[PDB]
């Protein structure tokens, strides 16, 4: 039951999000939406992204009863593909450790295996030139989230 | 030196806490107290729980000098049994990784082996139908915290 | 290119920071600076430390453009030695899991192998008398951060 593809772009606190607009305008048969972390918003302005932006607070403001919706859940059953550009050293360790403390990491931890989750770490030489990152990126591969160590990402989205 | 049993119920951010009142009114020779996470309080109202509710802020407001008490510590030497109903996918990963960033997870990480800590994960099909949860729940078993994958829990509390 | 040694003292939320001033006044050819966590500041007052104190907020207030500086980065290229006295059970698990959610843990996760990072866990009998702490302290040794399970620390700083 798929027509226009539903892609969900997750954004974290890396200077890379500075470029996030580019990704959106490009990536936009696709049909997108971005979900951010708070710090990520430190690299771009909402207006510079012509799409629906879901944030932590967004989830809780719409829930007041068991009848009410569960944004992170609602978003997980809506995306056909979940791209996370960029994935910071922090969220990597959160995901690596099944830590859902924000709307993003929760969408991920509730993800659908059946659907694809391509990510692309984007830290700094230092943070990257450290161990864990490896023991974690592949530890993350254990769930096969298609790494990507703009452009490259863009094309890679499709690849039907 | 035990008369009336001291049970400590921990509550996290799962819709399950919606039921938390039930547990309390039932579980209440037992003598209880609940310790929550902030988000958990998103599923119940304090008044609907006829017991002392300890929260993060509670710890710090009472400490101003080395002489002063350490709530999370004080609570760890007071409970005979520590039930955590529900344990969310998030706190599981916190506990799994020895992460004490809130009054709950700290009480746990300072726990007494000598005393029992029965817990019961309570996420959603998705979040649960994911890996880590397993590599973690049993990773958590390594410390033997008696899983429980209301009712069932209730009875299980006792079982002298 | 080293003259006066640059030591960076990290402080976390353990009652031990109560003593932090001592360390500073002593440790001060050395030339120091302290980087704290928020909770840590619950055990000492800034004024009681005659040095530049870097805090989370400090990083973000100085960054508004890609041209702008990256405190946690700037601090990582400036320290010759990074001592973390005390390292709480919490930050241990953060570091263990490559979790940079605050200025401290970020400086660490971006650390320079080439430079030394001596730390000294400082929790409580309980929190310490637990497993993970071990599977973690040595898991932390994997990156060789020179444990130290005031005084002892002080001398140990030097040891040219
Ligand atoms: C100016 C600046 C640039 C940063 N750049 C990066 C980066 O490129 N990659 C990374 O992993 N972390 C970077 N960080 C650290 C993260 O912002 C910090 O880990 C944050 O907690 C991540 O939060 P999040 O996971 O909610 O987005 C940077 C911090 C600052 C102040
Ligand atoms: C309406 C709603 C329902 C949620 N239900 C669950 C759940 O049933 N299980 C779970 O692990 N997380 C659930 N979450 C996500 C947690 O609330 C989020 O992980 C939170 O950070 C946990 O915080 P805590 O550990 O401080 O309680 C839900 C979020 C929302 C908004
Ligand atoms: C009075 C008091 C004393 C505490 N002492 C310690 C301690 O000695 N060691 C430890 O690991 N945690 C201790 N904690 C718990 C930490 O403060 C809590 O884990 C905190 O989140 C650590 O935050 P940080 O990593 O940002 O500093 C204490 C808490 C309180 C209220």
């Amino acid at each position: 039951m798929e027509r226009k593809f539903h892609v969900l772009v997750g954004v974290t606190g890396s200077v890379a999000a500075l470029k996030l607009p580019l990704l959106v305008s490009k990536l936009l048969g696709l049909e997108v939406a971005v979900v951010t972390t708070e710090r990520a918003k430190h690299f771009y302005s909402p207006q510079d992204i012509p799409v629906t932006l879901y944030s932590d607070a967004d989830e809780w403001e719409m829930w007041k009863s068991r009848s009410d919706p569960v944004l992170h859940i609602d978003l997980r059953r809506w995306a056909d593909l979940l791209l996370v550009a960029p994935l910071d050293a922090n969220t990597l360790g959160k995901v690596a450790s099944g830590i859902c403390d924000n709307l993003l990491t929760c969408v991920m931890r509730a993800w659908d295996r059946s659907k694809p989750l391509l990510f692309c770490p984007a830290m700094n030489t230092a943070m990257w030139e450290h161990p864990i990152t490896a023991q974690q990126v592949d530890q993350l591969k254990a769930f096969g989230y298609v790494e990507i160590p703009v452009g490259t990402i863009v094309d890679k989205v499709k690849e039907v």
